């Protein structure tokens, strides 16, 4: 989930 690569 931006901005989370994950």
């Amino acid at each position: 989930a931006f901005p989370i690569p994950x």
